RNA sequence: GGCUCGUGUAGCUCAUUAGCUCCGAGCC
């Protein structure tokens, strides 16, 4: 998954 | 805890778009 900050991204698994 | 999400009524940032901590939630 990927919390895809507002803006940045960030991966956390799938 | 195993699986999935959310930036997250979680935040910080470096930099990396990431990487630091955690959750909270849903299912079995």
């Amino acid at each position: 998954r990927v919390r895809t900050r507002g803006k940045r991204r960030i991966r956390v698994p799938p």
